[PDB]
């Protein structure tokens, strides 16, 4: 009996914990704990997203959970798309709590630029934003940018290799969200001796219509990791597309940080 | 080719619109319209069930489907476990938009006693509700019962015939919500000549462990439905463990409903 680890999984922006629902008993039904986190005014989370106006205030579902651990444990976290922001910003917060850090599809900031600057350079980049619907909230500290996704772009560059099923899925729970981009721009630099100073991998889907691979070599230059893993056939929602060969990718992880 | 039909399909307590993620596109396939409706403090619903004090507001978004169809349209009409109350009440209102109402492994009240009835009789003899959490919240109507399941519960009762990624979506989604028993007990009794005056049919799963077959029995003898179906196996989430059958039995009702 190999030894088992704790997995906590932190989803991507304008979805919720749900998108976890194949991987999780997956991951389970090998010996494994999962804790599948639903970030501020995610999923069924009962606040709107005007509500939380900050990049700490949208994590703190995740900083309590890894402040609940009992003492010495250590998680694999997972952060996937946005989720990669939030996993940088426990990460340093409490590195001693993490064994590695999973880049799963997923912004991959550094501790040179400010904390926005990877967000920034794909907005820049990216083309085929389609019926996303973008807004504004003012706030007392600043325009807050908001963003609910179209359901022509969800199929084109999210879920185009998913079960139809589960496009129907995210389109009766997506919500409008954020990324934060301006809170982001204004925060402190993450550190070396918290986030630089853990354990890091890469994991990303060959067919990945919204993180393309150019733009995680860039990521991963910018920033190094000590593995990159490669999910043949994912879309970007490579929990629904490719469960399996994603169990098979963190199963990896486990067995290299056992 | 045969004339398709637009399904509006209503969830249960607890639960949402997401409930039906493989029963529509089976039914989109298949050339029909879906409208799935997300009630009032249910799935992404914005609201807490704390703000939705009657069932006429928990029912509202379905009126407003309803309300919002074009002229001379009727729908396929379908509501699963508390769904059944309230496509009754949208039938009081809207009686002309609807070609059938489909009770599916659900509460089929009548027009002789008071709305909450056919509830109270399984209130009355209902098994263990296990791990789930009873709370009271107070309004200017009076005491709200609200409810919250667990996930013991949920498992052995609700969910025992689906596949295991089904039962952790769910508990992923589901929500303290309520099923208005006192709101429903004070109400003005259903109507002959509106919810009455629509086609019915009744759609039991045979290892449903909440709505037994023999309260169902009673529920169709007390207020007749025009055709029974049934679906082998399937548990009381049956668009869940047996959606393709679902499927099947909703067909045959299409099938009888083209004019
Ligand atoms: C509804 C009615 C009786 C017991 C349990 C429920 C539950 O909310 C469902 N479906
Ligand atoms: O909301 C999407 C997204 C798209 C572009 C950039 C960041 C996030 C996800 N996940
Ligand atoms: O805020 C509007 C916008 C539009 C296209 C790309 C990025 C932002
Ligand atoms: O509706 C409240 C209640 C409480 C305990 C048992 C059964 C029902």
């Amino acid at each position: 009996m190999e030894r088992k680890h704790h997995f906590v999984l932190v989803h991507n922006a304008c979805h919720g914990a749900w998108i976890w629902y194949k991987l999780k008993p997956l991951l389970e039904s090998a010996g494994h704990r999962v804790t599948a986190v639903e970030l501020a005014a995610s999923g069924i989370d009962p606040r709107p997203i005007q509500a939380v106006e900050t990049v700490d205030e949208y994590s703190k579902p995740l900083i309590e959970t890894l402040k609940s651990l009992p003492e010495n444990e250590e998680v694999i976290l997972v952060g996937f798309s946005f989720g990669g922001i939030n996993i940088a910003l426990a990460a340093d917060i409490f590195p001693a709590k993490i064994k590695v850090l999973v880049f799963l599809n997923a912004f991959l900031p550094d501790t040179t630029h400010v904390p926005s600057h990877v967000l920034d350079k794909l907005m820049e980049m990216f083309g085929g934003w389609g019926d996303t619907e973008f807004s504004s909230h003012e706030t007392r500290n600043g325009t807050m940018s908001l963003l609910k996704m179209g359901p022509k772009f969800m199929k084109a560059r999210l879920y185009q290799n998913c079960p139809i099923e589960d496009y129907e899925l995210a389109k009766m729970l997506h919500r409008q969200g954020s990324l934060f981009t301006e809170d982001l721009s204004k925060k402190e630099k993450f550190s070396e001796e918290g986030y630089g100073s853990v354990q890091r991998v890469y994991v990303m889907s060959s067919e990945d219509k919204i993180i393309p691979c150019d733009f995680i070599r860039w990521m991963i230059d910018n920033f190094n990791v000590s593995k990159v893993y490669e999910i043949d056939g994912g879309d970007h929602m490579v929990m629904l597309s490719k469960p399996q060969k994603l169990f098979d990718s963190l199963s990896a992880i486990a067995t290299d940080y056992m």
